[PDB]
C-alpha cells in the first residue's frame, strides 16, 4: 500500500536528477555498409542520488531485476538505435545496488543497433565517425540532467576492440543541450572513429593491378619484331585486368553506392591496359621506336595519375 | 475502483475526436527492391483534448510507459505495414505528457516495414513514390478524426536523409477519407519519392560500354590489311563485353523482375559488338573500305540508339 | 464475479456456431522458390451470432484489443502456416464490434507464411497454385462451422496484388470438410494461381541465345576458305555461350533443385554450339559445301528443338 | 482456492504417467547443409490417464489454451533442437480435450528447427538419418513413461513430404531409455532417412562433363596434320571445363567443408583435360600414331575412373 | 505471506554461496567469421546448498518452471554473449530438484552467441581459441562464489561435437578471479580450440595450383621450336589461374579482412604463372636453352617458397 511517495522521480520540483553514466562496450560487430548502422553490447551504469531510500549502517543491498520495477529507473535511450533489446541470459540483466547515503546504481546489458552515416567516398582509407547517444527520452533537461561520472575515461573497454576490418583510432564522451519539438534535453554522445585496415586491401587490389600495368609498360623494351609475343601479353594482361574487375565487382556486394576509391583506381588501370593496347594498334600504324612510347609517356601518366589518387585521398 | 468514468473514448457520442499528429523520421533504410518495402524508425507524436483529465495550474505531468495503458490512447496503424515493433531499449518508449487544459501528448518510437511498388522499369533512374499512411485502425471516421498539427511542415526529419543509394526530392502530407468495408475512416498520408543516383550507375557501366564501343568502332579506321590486330581487338573486346554483362548479371540479385533499363543499354551495347564481329566477317567476304563503315556506319546507329534510349528514360 | 455465464462457446450444445469469415490480403511478398512459402499480409474478419449480449438500441461498440480476452473469439488457424504474428504496430490489432441483435465483428491483422509446394518442373512458365486454409484449430464440426460472408466476393484485394515475378490470374474461395484425427472440421480455403513473367525471362536468355545460335548456324554462308575468320566466330560463340550458362547458373541461387526449363533450353544450346565446333572439324576431315550442312541441316533441326520444347511446356 | 489436489502429476508416487505420443509432420524445409539442421512443424499430440479429472456422463471438454496453465501437462522437449517456437497465429495452439475417463488429448502446433549431422562425403548420393526425439525434459523414467500411442504407425503425414532435393525413403518410431546425468529417461525417437535427388545433378555436372571429355578423347581421330583445329579443341574444352569448375565452386555456397564428391569429379574431369592437352604436347614432341594413345588409353583410363568412382559410392 | 524468510539471497552475511555448474554442451554452430561469434546450446547445471527447505525424508522435489521465480536461483551470464534465449519447446526450461539436506539442482536449456575473436592470419590452417565465460552478473565473489562441481569433467559433450569445418582437439575448465568496476567476481571459463580441416582446402586450392603451376615449368622441356604450342599452354595455364583466383574471391563471401593465407599462396601462384609468362616473352628475346631455366631455376624457387610458407605456418 504505497501512493505518491514511492513512484514520483526523485527531488519533483526543483533541482533536476544528476544521473552520471559510466559505459563499458563489451563488443562492437556487425558493422553494415549497406544499412549503414553497427550493432553493440555495452554495460549501461546509471548513478544518481535518491532521498527516499536512505537506510542506516553502511552496506550494499544488490537487488534482482524483479525489484527494479518497484523502484524508478531512468528513461535512457539510445537516440539513432534502429533494433535493440536487453539480454536475457537466465535471468534479466538489471540490477539495482542501492547504498546508505541513497546512490542507486543500476547496471543493464544492452545490445544496441545505432545507425551512423558510412561516407564511403574513400571506401578502404575511410574513418567513419559513429556516435553512441544516450538521452532521457521522456523527461526533459529541467527534469533529468545526465552526466558523465568521471569525464572521457567514463568510457571503457573501447580500448579493447579489434575487429575484422576497422580499428578504434580515437573516442571521446561529451555532453549537449540537444533541443527538439518536446523541449531541452541533455545528450550523452560517446564519439568513435572506425579506422579502416588498407593493408589488406593494398595487397588485394592495388599491388596486382600495379605489377600487372608495370608488366605491361615494361613489354616495350621488346622489340615490334616479336608481334605475336606483344600480341600474347596485351591479351593476356587485358583479360586478366578484366576478370579482376569482374571479381571485385562481384567480391563485395555492399549495397553502398558512393562511387567507391576501389571503382577509380580500377578505372584507372582498365583505361591504362586497354589504351595500351589501342596505342599497341596506333604504333603499328605510324610504324607503317615503340619503347620511345615507354621511356617517358606510360610509366610516368601512371605516376601522375597515382600521384593524383593519393593526393585526393591524402589532403583536401 | 473505476467504472465507466475512466475507459471511454473522449467524447464518446457527438462530436468526434481531434488528434493531431506530429512525425518525426529518424532513419530510414533496409530498402530492398526484391519484397518492395522500406524500414523506417518514427516519432509518432500524437495530440488529442480530453475533457475528464482537467487539473488545476498550469503545469506538465511527464508520465512514463507504465501509466499509458492507465489512459486512453489513439489506435493509430500504418496501414501497409509488414513487420512493425516498438523500441524498447531501456523503458517502454511511450510518454503521455498531460496539460491543464486536457491536451495529451502520446510520443512513440517505432521502426516500421511499410510496403510500397517498386515500379523498376527504369531501374537507374527511378523516383519510387513510397507513401507511410497512418489511420485509426478501429474507430471510424465518426469516432475518431485524425489530422495534421501543422499542414506539411508536422512531417520533421526527412530533409536530413541522405541514403545509400536514394535522395528524397520531395515530400507532402495529406490527408484522406479512405472508404472500406468496416466504414469511414480518416488516413494522414505521407509521401516521399526516393530519387536514385544516377551518378554511380553511369561511371559504373554506361561509361565502361560506351568506351569500348567507341573503341570498336573507332578501330575500323584501322587498315583491312591488319588482319590479326584486327580480330585481336574484337576478340578482346567482344569477351570483355561479355565479360561485364555477366558481372553485371551477378552483381545485383535482386529478386525484381521488371525488366530493367541497364539490361536494354546492356543488350544494345553487346548487340553493336557482336554485329561488329559479325560485320567484320562479312567486310571480309564483301572484300573478297572497312571506314566507310563506320564514317557514317556504326557511330552513327549507336548515337540514334542512345538518343532513343534517352528520349524513352526522359519524356512520355 | 462470473461464472460459466461468459466462458462458454456461443450455442455450447446444440447448433454449431455459425462464423462468417471476410479475408483482405493487403500484401503478398517473400515468395521463395527455396523454401516453397510466401508472406502474405491479411485482414481477417469473423462475424458470428452471440445470444447472450444482446443490448437494447441499434448503435456499434468498438472494443479494443484488451476487452478482447474478456469475450469468446474463434480459434481460427492457418492450416500450413510456418511462421506467423498478429501485428502490433501501437496497439493490439484485435477489435470486437458488437451490435444489438448480438452480430460480432473480430477484425485482425495478421503477416502469415504459409507453406505452398513449388513444383518447378516449367520454371519460367509455372503457375504455381497456392491456398490459404482456414480451420478452427480446437473445436470440431459439430461445434464450430466456418462459412464465407459472400462466397467467391468474401476475399478481397487480390485483384491489386502486382509483385516483383508473379500476377494473379485466378481465385477462388470453397469451404470443405477436412478429415483428420481429432475428428472432423471446415476449413475455408483460398486458392490463388501466381502466373510468372515469362516476357523478362524470354528476352533475358532465350533472346541471347538463340540469336547467338542463328549467328552461328549463317555462319556457314561464309566459304571455308576464310578459315581463321571461322575459327573465331566458332570460339566466340562458344566462349560467350559458356559465360551465359555460368552466368545462369550463378545467377539464381535458389535452393529449388527439380532440373528445371532453362538448364533444358541452356543445355540445347550448348549442344547446338559445341556439336558446330565439332562438326567444323568434321567437315574440314571430310572435306579433306560447308553450307549444304545448313540450308537444311542446322536450323532445321533447332527450329525442332525449340518446337518440341514449346511443346512440351504448352500442352501434356 | 485450490492446494495440493490439482498441482501434482498424476500418479505422484507409485505407477508412472503413461503418456501417449502422437506425431504429424505438417512441413519439413529449411534444411541447411551449413548449420546441419532442418526445420520441422509438427502436430504434437499427447494422451494420458489423469483419474482427478472424472466426470459423470460421455462427452469431450475441448478446453482453449487459457485453460491449459490450469491443468498438468508433460515437459516433453526436442533433444537436440536449436530454435522452436510454439504458433500463435489467432490464439494460443494448445488445446485439452478432457473426456469421461479421465483421458486428455494435449495437441500442440510446434515449428522445431532440431539439429542432426550432414555427413556429405558423398554430397549429390547421400541419405541423412536425420531423428527427432522427444523426451520428458524434466521428470525421469520412474516419474513419466513415454509411448508411442499406435507403434510405427504414430507418427503419420511424413508420406506427403516431398522437398526441394530430398525425398523421405524411410521413417520408423522406436522408444529408448536414454541415460544422462539427471537419471533414467524415456526418449521417443522419429528417425527418417533423407536421400537426395541425384538426377538433378547428374545433368548438372556429369553429363556435360562426360560428354566435354568425350569429345575430348575423339578428337584423337583427328589427324595430327590439322594442328590449329586441335589446338582449338583442346583450348576451348580446357577454358569450358575451367569456367564450369569455377561456376560450380561459386554455384553452391554452403559451408560443409567435408571435401565432397561433386570436388572429386571434378578433379578427374580437370585432371583428364589437363592431361589431355599435356599429352597433345608431349605426342608432338615424340612424333618429333595420336589415335593410337585414344584407341586404348584415354577413354579406358576415364571408364576405369568412373567405375572406381562408381565403386566407391555404391558399396563399401 | 512471506517476507525476508524466502526471498534473501541463500546465507545472507557471513560464507557466500557456493554453486558448484555443470555443463553439457548439446551443439555448436553458426561459427561466422564475419561476425566473429559462436552459436551454442548448452546445459546449465547449477548446484548450491540451501539451509532454509530442509524437508524431513531423502526424496527428491522436480519442480516445474513455474515454481522457479518462487525460489531463489543464481544469476549466471555469459560473458560475451551477443544474443541468447532459454529454450521454450513445449513448458520452461527450468527446473528445480530440490533435495533432504538442501541441495538444490537448477537445470536450463540455453542457446547463446558467445563472441570469441577469429584471428584469420592462417585461415586454413588456424584453431580459433574460444572460450564460453560464465559469472554472476549482478552478486560480486563476497556474495555468490561460483565452482566447477568436477572440476575438468564437469564440461560434457564436447568430445561428441563433430562440426562443418572445425574439430575440437582439446577443452578445459578454470576459475578465475575477474576484476571490475562493481567488484570482485568469479568467472568460470571454459576453454576449446577449434581447429579447421586442412584435408578439404589443400585439394580444393593448394593441389590444383601445384599442379597447373608443375606442369607450367615442365613445359620448358618442350623446345622453344614448337612456339605456338608453347604459347598455347601459357595462355591456357594463365587463363585457368586467372579463374581459379576469381572463382576463390568470390567463393568465400566472408567479411574476415585479415590478409588471410590463401591470398597469400594465390599470389605466389599468379605470381610464378605470369613470371614464367615473361619469361617466355624474356628468353625468346635473349635467344633473339630455355630448359637450362627450368633444369634449376623455376621449380626450384617454387619450392623454396613453399618451404617458406610452410615454415611460416609451422612454426613461429
Ligand atoms: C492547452 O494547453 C496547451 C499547453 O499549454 C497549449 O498548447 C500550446 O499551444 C500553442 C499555440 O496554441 C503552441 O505554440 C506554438 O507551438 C509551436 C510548436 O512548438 C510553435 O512552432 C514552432 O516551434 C516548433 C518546434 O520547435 C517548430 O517546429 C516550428 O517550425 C515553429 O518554429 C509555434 O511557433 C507556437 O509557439 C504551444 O507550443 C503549445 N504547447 C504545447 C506544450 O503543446 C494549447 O494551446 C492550450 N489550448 C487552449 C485551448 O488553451
Ligand atoms: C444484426 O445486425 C447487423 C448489424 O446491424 C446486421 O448486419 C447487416 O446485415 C445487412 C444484410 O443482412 C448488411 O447489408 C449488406 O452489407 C454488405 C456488406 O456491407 C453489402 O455489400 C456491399 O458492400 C460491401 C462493402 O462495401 C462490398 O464489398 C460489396 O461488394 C457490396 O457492394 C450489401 O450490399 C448489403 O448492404 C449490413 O452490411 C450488415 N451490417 C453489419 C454492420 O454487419 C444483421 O443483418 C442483423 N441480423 C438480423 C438477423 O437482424
Ligand atoms: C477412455 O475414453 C476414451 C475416449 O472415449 C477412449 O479412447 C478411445 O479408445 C478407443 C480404443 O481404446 C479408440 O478407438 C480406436 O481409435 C483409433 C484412433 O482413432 C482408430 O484408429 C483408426 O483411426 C485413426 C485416425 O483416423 C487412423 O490413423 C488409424 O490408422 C485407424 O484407421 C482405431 O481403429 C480405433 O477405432 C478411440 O479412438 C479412442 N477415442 C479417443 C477420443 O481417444 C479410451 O479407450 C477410454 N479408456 C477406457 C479404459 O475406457
Ligand atoms: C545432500 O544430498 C545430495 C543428494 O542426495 C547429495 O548429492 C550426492 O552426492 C554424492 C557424493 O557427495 C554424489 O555421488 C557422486 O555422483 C557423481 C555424479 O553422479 C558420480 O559421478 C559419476 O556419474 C556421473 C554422471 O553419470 C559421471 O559423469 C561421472 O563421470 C561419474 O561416472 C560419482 O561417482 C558419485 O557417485 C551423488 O551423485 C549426489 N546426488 C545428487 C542427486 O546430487 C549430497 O552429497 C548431500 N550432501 C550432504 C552434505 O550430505
Ligand atoms: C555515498 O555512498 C557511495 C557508496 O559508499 C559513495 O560512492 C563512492 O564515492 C567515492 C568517491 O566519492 C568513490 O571512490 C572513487 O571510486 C572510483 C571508481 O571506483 C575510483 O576510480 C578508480 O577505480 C575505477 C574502477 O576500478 C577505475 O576505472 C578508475 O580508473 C580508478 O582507477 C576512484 O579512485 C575513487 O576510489 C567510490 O568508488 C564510490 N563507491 C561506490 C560504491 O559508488 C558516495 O561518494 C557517497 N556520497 C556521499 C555524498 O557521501
Ligand atoms: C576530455 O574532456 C574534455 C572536457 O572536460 C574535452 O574538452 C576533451 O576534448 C576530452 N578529451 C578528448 C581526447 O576529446
Ligand atoms: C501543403 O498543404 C496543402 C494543403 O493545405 C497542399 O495543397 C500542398 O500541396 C502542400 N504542399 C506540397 C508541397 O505538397
Ligand atoms: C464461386 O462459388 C461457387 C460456389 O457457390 C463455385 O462453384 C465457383 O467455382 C466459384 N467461382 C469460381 C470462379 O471458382
Ligand atoms: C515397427 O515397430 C517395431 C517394434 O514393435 C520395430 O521392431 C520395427 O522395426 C518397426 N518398423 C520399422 C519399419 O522400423
Ligand atoms: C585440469 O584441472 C587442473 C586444475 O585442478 C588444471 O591445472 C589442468 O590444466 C586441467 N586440465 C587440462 C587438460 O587443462
Amino acid at each position: 500500500t504505497a501512493g505518491y511517495n514511492k513512484f514520483l522521480r526523485p527531488n519533483f520540483g526543483g533541482e533536476p536528477v544528476q544521473i552520471a553514466l559510466t559505459l563499458d562496450i563489451a563488443s562492437i560487430s556487425s558493422i553494415s555498409e549497406s544499412n549503414m548502422d553497427y550493432t553493440a553490447t555495452i554495460y549501461l551504469r546509471q548513478r544518481w542520488m535518491d532521498q527516499r531510500l536512505v537506510f542506516e549502517g553502511n552496506k550494499s543491498f544488490t537487488l534482482d531485476a524483479r525489484l527494479v520495477e518497484f523502484l524508478w529507473v531512468p528513461d535512457t535511450y539510445i537516440v539513432e538505435s534502429k533494433k535493440s533489446f536487453l539480454h536475457e541470459v537466465t535471468v534479466g540483466n538489471r540490477l539495482i545496488r542501492l547504498f546508505s547515503n541513497g546512490t542507486v546504481l543500476y547496471a543493464l546489458r544492452i545490445t544496441t543497433t545505432v545507425a551512423c552515416n558510412m561516407d564511403l567516398s574513400k571506401y578502404p582509407m575511410d574513418t567513419q565517425t559513429c556516435k553512441l547517444q544516450l538521452e532521457s527520452w521522456g523527461y526533459d533537461g529541467n527534469d533529468v540532467e545526465f552526466t558523465w561520472l568521471r569525464g572521457n575515461d567514463s568510457v571503457r573497454g573501447l580500448e579493447h576492440l579489434r575487429l575484422a576490418q576497422y580499428t578504434i583510432e580515437r573516442y571521446f564522451t561529451l555532453v549537449t543541450r540537444s533541443q527538439q519539438e518536446t523541449g531541452n534535453y541533455t545528450r550523452l554522445v560517446l564519439q568513435f572513429e572506425l579506422r579502416r585496415n588498407v593493408l589488406y586491401f593494398i595487397l588485394e587490389t592495388y599491388v596486382p593491378s600495379t605489377f600487372l600495368v608495370v608488366l605491361s609498360w615494361v613489354s616495350f623494351w621488346i622489340s615490334l619484331d616479336s608481334v605475336p609475343a606483344r600480341t600474347c601479353i596485351g591479351v593476356t594482361t587485358v583479360l586478366s585486368m578484366t576478370t579482376l574487375m569482374i571479381g571485385s565487382r562481384t567480391s563485395l556486394p555492399n549495397t553502398n553506392c558512393f562511387i567507391k576509391a576501389i571503382d577509380v583506381y580500377l578505372g584507372i588501370c582498365f583505361s591504362f591496359v586497354f589504351g595500351a593496347l589501342l596505342e599497341y594498334a596506333v604504333a603499328h600504324y605510324s610504324s607503317l621506336n615503340v619503347d620511345h612510347y615507354s621511356k617517358l609517356l606510360f610509366p610516368l601518366i601512371f605516376m601522375l595519375a597515382n600521384v593524383f589518387y593519393w593526393a585526393y585521398y591524402m589532403y583536401f
